[PDB]
């Protein structure tokens, strides 16, 4: 997470850490709790090439990385099959955790948009996420959970500010529909934020606009962060998920 | 270059180095000289973010990158407005020189191949280069410049295999038709390969099939080479090139 | 830390670790609490190039480093003044806190050996910190502090194993009269765990034998760890410690 | 080297280069032919750890590092029995090679100097190498070999320069008298150029005054580059050197 501050210990009760198997279970991205047996994350983050489940855990909302981790193991890794890479698109996947979640007061869902829900500019969002706080510059240690606060923009406009210093033709599309931008030059997500969630306030209730994607950078001028638009996903992710 | 050998001096007059300034002038991508003024190279070398004309020199061939340097300014950097990413396809630029080449002893254009030629498999390939020599494993000094023979694979079964051990539906296409296959777990190009010809002997002449584009890794099961397919972007070539 | 476990909570309430300003208080060296307003590292964690005393800071003992810091400030450096390198000796150095600290229970101090100590060969003593696992493999989060227990080698013994595979004289003291042999190619400390405590319990009591100075390598053959001698510099201790 | 420039192709006819069996055959250390089959370099290079001879072959000079190799194997590894470390002292070894060499105009052995040659400051100097260009700054290709003139600096006034900004005693001597000073922070040897030559030209004749030894990094404040003073080993050479 770019720019923002150490979350309170009371929010984001939703955000879950994916770890990898190594020398130790280390963190690698992250995912949303949808449904006390299914995490919510960027398929970029477990495929196109697929992998062995038992190399993977997840750890729950957790203050700091590593400190008490409690890992969950997964019994089912499901990728959009229209996903190959975070440019063309479809950069979503599920984790079906091999047990349902005693879900808490410090960990809970987070709610999926209605899909209607467009968020416009204006929208109050934060993203959330261990991940680098600056082109490759790691989080350090004891790697608390960031959030920062990131204005949302319209999709022709990341688009075009995209094209801006490149060679593409401005006709030819960068930013897709199943695509969401947010943040500026001091407010971004970062490597090690991909799968995480994008969340706004909508009447009172936090709904998850998006999955940390990918972008050029990290607070790049003209290279707003993107994330994958969760409401034109809600089809797919019901055909899985209650 | 993954397999093969050391180029004899006589081989690839057309096979060009292209150089960035920094604390030398460093390699960084390969081209073809088809024109005495003109070298096409890969758009993922010099975009899709636009690059300042002075950062930039062309090499033309060399035995041993670096050794017997002649730097050539380039006045026109002229990238495909298709190009985003290789993945999505039109990975293909064009590079003016500032002056004509005098047609030298080691030094003459590669031949484009006329519309009508797929280059199926069973025909003589070679890709050339000063890249890897293997997944993260640099060209040893003296940076001989290498070649190596590489089998052609049709598009639909190298697009099928690109599919083995991933998520992505059968329904998506991988490899495009501007693109096209060769190489295998012996024989590949690699990372400094990209924007290098791809070259198959027909009928007495050498006419370039291809430009090194990307690939999941190099020399990988089930993950051939893949190329730019040249004959795709004649048209868009002759616009600029006499 | 080469080989041992984890410390149980209990242990070694001495232990401290030294940090350095930066991205973050980073830990660079342990060090041992001899005093309450006085810490006893090694000569080479600070020296010889003098150090900017607002970049150091230290933290008593802490099951995991960086959970939970407390950081105390520093008011003297205090380096041997015959050290230039740890091969030469008197690799030994002082640090005074700013305040003296509250002794606690799971924070005392160690003990000093009398005089004439001499540590036997065979002896089974304990060497403490949050160094390497092993050459260039860094302790895993959530750094957990680990021990290891270590056997004498009497410095004649361990200067000729010095010797094995050298073309340094015989004659030629490597190990030398201010420095004291422990370990083998299973336990053995590591960088990182410089400056720390080497303990041994004598007739009930833990005494610092030496500290973490050097070695070829962590647990190689024939090259155990070498510690700076604790009883050489008692006097030189006593001449700043209360 | 530091600062400094190419050397002319006709100077410097003694220069080696060390190199070890890699993915290539790597310059690790420079040296000098001080007869048709003796080569004096640095025992640092070389020990104090004992090394398999078939890893290691001699290059005679050359004006590009690797682009004309012609490699020379070694009979005999001499290391005086007094190193242990550079800073400790007697950093010089000799290496024997499996025969003579054809000693033509481009290869000719250097003069070494008569026991009573102390070589004050104002003295004519230069050090050659293929080693860094500056602090973790390495020789680009096509590795030219360099040459830099140097100051040539009292011991004692050199080893007051060492004493500045450190904690080692004013009394405790850091630059010993087997050892000699020399550059400044624009002119200095660096990683990669030691056990070559330090050549002084006394009344016409160029002497060996040095051997790259070591330094506070390279051209740093008050840390003038420290070489083996060749007059102090004259003796041991020739009990070895025809
Ligand atoms: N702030 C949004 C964001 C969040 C997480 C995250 C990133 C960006 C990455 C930053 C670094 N990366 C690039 O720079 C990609 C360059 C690129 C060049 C040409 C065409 C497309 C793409 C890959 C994405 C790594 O993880
Ligand atoms: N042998 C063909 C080839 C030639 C030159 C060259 C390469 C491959 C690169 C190898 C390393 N890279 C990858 O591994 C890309 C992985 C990837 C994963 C998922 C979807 C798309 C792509 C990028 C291409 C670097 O330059
Ligand atoms: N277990 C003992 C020990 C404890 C802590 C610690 C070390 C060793 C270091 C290990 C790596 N280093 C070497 O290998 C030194 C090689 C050397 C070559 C030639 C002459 C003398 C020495 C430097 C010391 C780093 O920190
Ligand atoms: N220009 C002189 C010179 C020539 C060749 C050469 C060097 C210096 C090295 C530079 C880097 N090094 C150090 O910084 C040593 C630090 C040190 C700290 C404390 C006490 C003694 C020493 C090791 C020597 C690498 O090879």
């Amino acid at each position: 997470i770019v720019g923002g501050q150490e979350a309170p210990r009371s929010k984001w009760p939703w955000q879950v850490s994916l770890r990898v198997h190594g020398p130790y279970w280390m963190h690698f991205c992250g995912g949303s709790l949808i449904h006390p047996q299914w995490v919510l994350t960027a398929a970029h983050c477990v495929g196109p090439d697929v992998k062995d489940l038992a190399a993977l855990r997840v750890q729950l909302r957790e203050q700091h990385l590593y400190y008490q981790d409690q890992l969950l193991p997964v019994s089912r890794i499901i990728v959009h099959p229209q996903f190959y890479t975070a440019q063309i698109g479809a950069d979503i996947a599920l984790l079906e955790l091999e047990e349902p979640v005693k879900v808490s007061s410090h960990v809970h869902t987070v709610t999926l948009p209605p899909a209607s829900e467009t968020f416009p500019p204006g929208m109050p969002c934060w993203v959330t996420g261990w991940g680098d706080v600056d082109n490759d510059e790691r989080l350090p240690p004891p790697f608390p959970l960031k959030q920062v606060k990131v204005p949302i923009m319209e999709n022709h406009i990341c688009d075009a500010k995209y094209h801006l210093g490149a060679y593409t033709g401005d006709d030819v599309r960068i930013v897709r529909d199943d695509m969401l931008c947010a943040g500026n030059t001091r407010r971004d997500s970062c490597q090690g934020d991909s799968g995480g969630p994008l969340v706004c306030k909508v009447n009172g209730t936090w709904l998850q606009a998006g999955v940390v994607s990918w972008g050029e950078g990290c607070a790049q001028p003209n290279r707003p962060g993107i994330y994958t638009r969760v409401t034109y996903y809600l089809d797919w992710i019901h055909h899985y998920v209650p």
